[PDB]
């Protein structure tokens, strides 16, 4: 509305005029803080180094660490140490009211004398243990106890009447904020109910004490990952205390979901006949959400045009004010436009002042704050307190917030103010900027398949449903598939659920040597026509197989949950990876499929091109039973070979999915043959066969090396020297440097070691921790481990579950016993009673390179902890096995990271994240040494391993004449 | 511009006085269509394109195809008749009787004549004799006729002469038609062979006081032909009727002309010159560019039109000593000669004009009415095959030149790769270089060649003499042999050198290869001469070995620079993935004797430049050439231990080297038997062994060339002879089976065997010899037994003489009747034993081509697009060559290697090769800290 907007602009103009020349303290260049922010706003490279240096600072406990990091980041001594320490502490102190409860209450009271209310927060988020969650909870209880004893002596902040005991006459004097992720270390929508209950139970304990002193509790909103969980905690706590009005929730206007979330919540309040309070903010995690989404192949949950967040805020604030009778409103913004909008919308709607207040962050926007105090009178400061390390996330969000290009505050106080532009109706700005914003073979470029996203109710509902549906399909007999036809044999092997082995999923026919011979012959007969099929047409078959899998994504995942004990996310990622291989290798064949002219001499034409080899034997593992199976089979297929495929005997139903997918794609008969069989009956037979030209194997070293020896022999009638593609496992280390962010390292190490019960060739089985941070890291690692539960993978509350089968359990348990003798147990989890191949989550310390569990691949949930004296020994220890598949390092030292990139010679080295989870294209996967033969699946050199090059050279000069070609010399 | 205006006007006077390509292709191939089936198939194929053809042709082609051979007879009758009639407009006859008759209708029209024989390329001594005797036969017929010939109208002189001064009988002769192996590589032998035949023809010419003119052919033979003319002139100084052709398009011509005139004056003789522009322009430019030779011709057409006038003038000036024939169809060129002569008052007995008999009759006559003395160049021979073989315009070309002249990339800072220039025996310095360097090598014999380990020479008590296979009494040197102890020391040195070398920047590693390449280039003739003596390489074979070694160095240097930069993969924000390559460790390089520098350097330098360290075992019979690698890397300053030289007895140290746990890669080129054994032993992982051993293996072939029934035999025969017998057949790429279609078989085998008969077997230091001794006594005994096996299996067609006395000589041997079931159709002989297989149809030819366990190279000669496309698809070898020999793969142009029992699919000299010596690594970094990440340019954002 033009009339309302005019009032808003005019108020905004009066506001700017009143603060003309004033700047927030943070930008004051008479202080280190101000100069650093100035430099950061001027130079992106410096900003990154500066903010990263702030993050690593608390770990720099020695003079050596401090001076070296300064040189590495930016390139008597005691006093210089304290100069630097004081500077960083100044940056942290900028945004906090204290370090202890006592100091906070004291400064809280000085703030009241200046006329400011407060919402008090205990710094902390993303907790790592139950014990840490308890400390955080008890800190709030301690705060409330101290506040209960002081508030009686507080005169209520000046207001226009009401109760002089209350702030402004109506607001409770005690107001606290709590971050839900500080309340549960395993908060995750994958375990939606368990997360809600764990957080709710601690929140209730805090809320009960709040209600004791008639105070206000506001629940902060954190990353999008937990948004739905947090709304549910609020709804549940609210209904438990339906008559208590002082409970609030943060809603984030920068979220696309927020128009609906706010509508849902207002309707919900009406339906349940309760009142609510909403602190409307834009949102604090924008940089994170954008990146996190793209990295994890989820949809971006925030608006990406800044004005869209402003417009949404004005929309949503208006909706709230219109509903002031049921919804109390806290306007939390430092933006003069946004603030003036709220003031004029409230005026127009005639909203009583007891229904809305203004909030700003402590240590920011002081001139804006001063204006609100003068004009509105009701201004509350978000006041956090605590130490630098638990407050580091918050601190960095403030540094980013105040220096961002799109920041209102930066544009008002760090740049020359363009007031007319700053005060524009953001809806108008959205229209303009939205307007302005507006591969080969015809194929769109490759993108990894969307990962399951348990923020979605439908994705959360899908798994229990598909798992149940799978259970309606048990008991079937799975035949061989040879030359386009189903072939039954008499020999059946049941396949069972490792988490509940009495549950039989199906019976699998076994191929004898005769049937495998029939499969090889069919592959061989099909080969000439398939070899002669256009590469683009072969690619099209893979694309059709991918679409078929895409249609069955949840169903395919559910099968893996039951047949091999994949957790929901592990199962889904297995299927999406199979899909990625199909899409990526289709495109790779299209690229490689066109002959290239080579040389540039006239009178001559040379073309270099590729052809397939013949029949490929594909021998797949059980641990990534669809992904790796499909990767090897489809690479061989798309390059023009025909395949005889032996799935693992314990994931043969998953192996059958390859049959179903290629059948739906309509692949020609003979090109793909499915011959599950007993290795003792047909393993050597398949590898030895004279008509095999390629073997693609992923498995243990022992088996891989045996195949490599047997395959080397050229038998009578054998056409080619057999090509080997082999991936043979690892004994992978993660190094924890002394400057590592332990809050990051702990959950990544835990996932690397115990994800899918440790049954990955990439799994971390050695964590090599520098002596200087050893006790601190191990305490935190063990504490998080203790909170995790072992049990059936179909139950998403469980972190890990049964290993693959009875033989694997016996082998892993024997290794666990060896390890317990070699070192000392640091943690050994309980397991469920009754049936299931359960091995405890096991962590063993005191391990050294000479120990068997530091050398031999266990392939189970047994983590060796190695205490290294310095970074040089960590590297040496990392390199001390015969394997070299993956590795990880947590370090914030450029020099150490460079040393690791050069010297930690593994196939896939990961810096500051888990060392599992390689994605197609992004992380081509595979290594050398005893871990493989240097082939990397999902990368641009892989398909060539399944082919051989040919050249055709033509003499184009006939009778002393040759046609000129465009690229001739 | 006095003469110019006068030239323009002499010219003005004169001026008043897809389907087409398919048609040309059809006439070309027509003489080969010897069956109705062949004829209908080629009509169907050549004129089948519905879109690009007239609908008459398009519809006829389809009809021809549907009728098949049943429709052939009527087509042959019609097409032959029409083509014979067409040919009659360019060729004066195919019998002497028919010739004379038209030569007389020509005299009775105002035209003199020069007669030339148009036939197939001379590929044998018999064919040279047929050509020669055809001239003798025309001269006898002309002798018996020129008496009754009324001399052409004139102004003075003998009226029993043409124009009163010109002999009535004039013949032109093509030099290379007199000697099928004419080659400047054997300059003197080529001169003598041709001269001996030219002399016999000339005497018959002098017997009837006629004129003999010696044609000029391609640049390859120019200096040979000039020397022939001289030797012949001095033999008959006083006989004035001998002529030579000079080509104005050659940059050499100015000096060649001046030198010839001088030479004449000095020896006090007269000469005659037929000045032409040049008939081989496209050939010369392509051949020069394929070999990095100097381009011998101008490349602006006007430059040739200008050079002609320059040179015609100079000739006319010296008319007292040099008679002159103007041979051009260019009005400006004829005009400008005319006036230049008449502006220097050259008597008319000193210049005549020559044009093609095939020139349009009105143009031919209207030109006579201005120039007066026109001689017709009159081709003579078989009509059908003969036809298969067949204003501003008046401006001063020098002006045109000044104007058109006036009107007129690599990475890593390095120029783009280009193959090292091949030796050029048209150069006197290149011809002189081999005898010199061979003699210099002979001053260096008798040395003891030590091991080279960790930068040091290491001697052992066990010495093996290396000898000349063409003269085994000649001992070139003694080679120290490494026992297992020394090989272990080499392996340990390599392993100790590896970490520092792996960490050496790829651009720096490449720099060492570039320095080794410059070092080899500096010693090219010397390095070549050594191979001539140590392994019996012929001059060109030796030089090509060294140039290929240089090419591997230059190419692999560039490949490592390309591959050495990590590449970001993926495009997710908050994340950096970099994909890059690392070396494996110690490489065993086990090299063959047959390309002793090229293959050795290729495998060694590839391993070295990729960051591996090398333990190198040369063949026991080419260890001095192996020592050259030591010299070259030493001169490049390669760090100690990176390259180690350990010749040793395979029986003593071969398995030890392959089996060693510290070896990570084995690069082998050699026999299948040895390669497969290496593959089996390398597969095993021994205690302490770090990697699964990587195999790079090339294991030989049983390579076929298919001769389709429409093949051009003038090209196919010599290419097959070279492919089979070049370097005594000792190549993994050699043609050991020639599979010949039934309809062309008898003609092909006659010409091939007759060519083989013309060649000589003997010492490879003698450039006159085609091939020489095989590698050693063991090879000789083995090859000879295979020959005896073959002779029992099939039918010997040719077995050459060999020199008496010492030397490992195997006869050049051709055996027919060979079928796929035969041992010599299956087993690699590696010597000069060629199996000839008669295939009943093209389908069978393909099936026979694919009938061995090998698949290295192949070749096909065909002019059928459908047969060629079938070969490209189904003749599945690593390197298939169409319409040329199947040997001589060049770096980059022909990356080399195959699969089946021929190799493991590695191709030396190509863009996938270096990757086989490395393993890939990925580093993945999470760049997000505390909720923010640096924005990268290549991010999806
Ligand atoms: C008292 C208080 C409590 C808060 N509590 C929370 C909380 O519990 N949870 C939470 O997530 N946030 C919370 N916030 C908000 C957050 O911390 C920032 O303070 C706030 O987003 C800044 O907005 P603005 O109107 O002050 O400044 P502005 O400069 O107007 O707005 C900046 C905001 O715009 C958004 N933005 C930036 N770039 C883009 C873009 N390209 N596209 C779309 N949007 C963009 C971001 O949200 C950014 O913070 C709170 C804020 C206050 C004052
Ligand atoms: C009677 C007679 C005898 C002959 N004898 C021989 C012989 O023994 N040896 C021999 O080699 N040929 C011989 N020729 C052919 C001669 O050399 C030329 O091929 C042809 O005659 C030139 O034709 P032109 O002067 O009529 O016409 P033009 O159009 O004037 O001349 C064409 C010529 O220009 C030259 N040319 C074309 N393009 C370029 C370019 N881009 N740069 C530089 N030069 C260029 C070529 O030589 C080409 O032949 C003979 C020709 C005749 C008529
Ligand atoms: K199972
Ligand atoms: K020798």
């Amino acid at each position: 509305n033009s009339e309302l907007n005019t009032k808003i602009v005019n108020r905004g103009k009066e506001f700017f005029g009143s603060i003309s020349g004033e700047k927030p303290s943070l930008f004051n260049k008479g202080a280190w803080m101000g100069k650093a922010m100035d430099w950061s706003m001027q130079n992106e490279q410096f900003k990154i180094q500066m903010f990263r240096f702030v993050d690593v600072f608390p770990s720099l406990t020695t003079s050596k660490l401090l001076t070296e990091h300064i040189r590495e980041y930016f390139g008597g001594g005691a006093v210089l140490n304290k100069v630097l320490t004081s500077n960083i502490e100044e940056m942290a102190r900028q945004f906090i009211v204290g370090e202890t409860t006592k100091e906070a209450v004291k400064n809280l009271e000085k703030l009241r004398k200046d006329g400011f209310a407060a919402v008090v927060d205990v710094l902390g988020e993303a907790t790592l243990s139950e014990e840490e969650a308890e400390v955080y909870t008890n800190t709030y209880l301690e705060l409330l106890e101290a506040l209960k004893k002081e508030q009686g002596s507080w005169k209520g902040l000046p207001g226009k009447g009401g109760d002089p005991g209350l702030d402004w006459g109506h607001a409770p004097k005690v107001n606290i904020a709590v971050k839900p992720t500080a309340l549960f270390c395993l908060a995750n929508p994958q375990d939606f109910e368990g997360s809600v209950v764990a957080i709710l139970d601690r929140m209730r304990r805090i809320f009960k004490k709040v209600m004791e002193l008639n105070g206000f509790l506001c629940i902060d909103m954190e990353s999008y990952r937990h948004k739905e969980i947090i709304l549910e905690v609020f709804r549940r706590l609210k209904l438990e205390y339906r008559d208590y009005p002082h409970l609030g929730i943060v809603l984030q206007a920068y979220l696309k979901d927020n128009d609906k979330d706010l509508d849902d919540l207002l309707a919900w309040a009406k339906e349940h006949k309760v009142q609510i309070s909403v602190r409307l903010v834009k949102g604090a995690y924008w940089d994170y959400e954008t990146v996190k989404a793209k990295q994890n192949d989820w949809e971006v949950p925030v608006w990406t045009i800044k004005a869209e967040s402003d417009a949404a805020y004005e929309r949503q604030a208006r909706k709230i004010l219109e509903n002031h009778q049921i919804c109390h409103f806290a306007c939390a913004s430092h933006n003069i436009r946004t603030i003036s909008a709220v003031m004029e919308m409230a005026r127009e709607l005639n909203v009583p002042e007891d229904r809305y207040e203004f909030q700003v962050l402590y240590g920011m926007a002081e001139p804006v704050r001063k204006g609100i105090l003068k004009v509105a009178g009701r201004i509350r400061l978000y006041a956090p307190y605590g130490n630098m390390v638990p407050g580091m996330g918050y601190l960095v969000r403030r540094l980013l917030e105040n220096t961002a290009n799109e920041s209102f505050l930066r544009q008002s106080f760090a740049e020359d103010a363009q007031i007319e532009r700053l005060l524009e109706d953001p809806a108008v700005t959205v229209e303009r900027e939205r307007a302005a914003r507006a591969g080969l073979g015809g194929l769109p470029p490759f993108n990894n398949e969307a990962m399951v996203d348990f923020t979605r109710a439908d994705h959360r509902a899908a798994f229990p449903k598909h798992i149940a549906q799978v259970r309606t399909q048990l008991g079937k007999t799975y035949p061989l598939f040879i030359n386009g036809k189903e072939v039954r044999t008499n020999d059946l092997i049941p396949t069972v659920n490792p988490n509940k082995p009495s549950e039989v999923l199906g019976q699998i026919c076994q191929a004898g040597t005769t049937e495998v011979g029939d499969a090889i012959a069919a592959a061989k007969a099909a080969f000439p026509a398939w070899r002669d099929t256009d590469p683009r047409t072969r690619a099209e078959y893979l694309l059709k197989a991918a679409q078929a899998a895409r249609k069955r994504l949840f169903e395919l995942s559910a099968w893996q949950v039951l047949e091999i004990g994949k957790q929901w996310d592990q199962a889904y990622a297995d299927v999406t990876e199979a899909i990625d291989f199909l899409e990526y290798y289709a495109r790779e064949m299209i690229r490689l499929g066109q002959p290239q002219r080579v040389g540039h001499a006239p009178g001559e034409l040379n073309h270099y091109f590729y052809e397939p080899k013949g029949v490929a034997a594909v021998i797949a593992p059980w641990n990534f039973p669809l992904a790796i199976s499909m990767g090897m089979a489809s690479a061989a297929i798309v390059t023009g070979n025909c395949v005889v495929f032996k799935p693992s005997g314990i994931t043969s139903i998953i192996g059958w999915h390859l049959v179903e997918l290629f059948r739906e794609a309509g692949l020609p008969e003979g090109v793909f043959n499915f011959t599950p069989g007993r290795g003792s009956v047909m393993g050597d037979y398949l590898v030895d066969h004279p008509d095999i030209s390629l073997i693609a194997f992923t498995g243990s070293m022992e088996t891989g090396l045996r195949i490599i020896e047997r395959a080397a022999k050229v038998h009578p009638g054998q056409a080619n020297v057999k090509k080997i593609i082999s991936e043979m496992g690892g004994k992978n280390a993660i190094i924890i440097d002394d400057d590592a962010d332990l809050d990051e390292a702990v959950p990544h190490v835990l996932y690397s070691a115990f994800g899918f019960q440790g049954q990955k060739c990439s799994a971390c089985s050695r964590v090599i921790v520098l002596d200087a941070v050893y006790d601190k890291f191990i305490e935190r690692l063990v504490s998080m481990a203790k909170a995790t539960k072992v049990g059936p993978s179909e139950d998403p509350a469980n972190y890990m579950g049964a290993v693959a089968d009875d033989k694997a359990m016996k082998s892993i348990k024997e290794y666990a016993e060896i390890g317990k003798r070699e070192g000392h147990v640091l943690y050994e989890s309980p397991v469920p009673a009754g049936e299931g191949y359960f091995v405890p989550m096991t962590i063993i310390g005191g391990i050294k390179p000479e120990h068997r569990i530091a050398q031999e691949e266990i392939f189970g949930p047994v983590l060796a902890v190695m205490r290294a004296k310095d970074f040089d020994q960590a590297i040496e220890w990392a390199n001390s096995t015969q394997f070299a598949l993956t590795g990880g390092i947590f370090s914030r030292s450029p020099e150490h990271l460079a040393k690791a990139r050069r010297e930690f010679r593994v196939g896939n080295l990961y810096i500051n994240r888990n060392n599992t989870g390689a994605l197609v294209e992004r992380q081509p996967f595979g290594g050398a040494r005893m871990s493989g033969v240097g082939t990397k699946a999902g990368g641009p050199d892989y398909l060539l391993h399944f082919m051989d090059p040919r050249v055709v050279t033509e003499n184009t000069m006939r009778r002393g004449f040759a046609p000129i070609e465009e690229d001739d010399d």
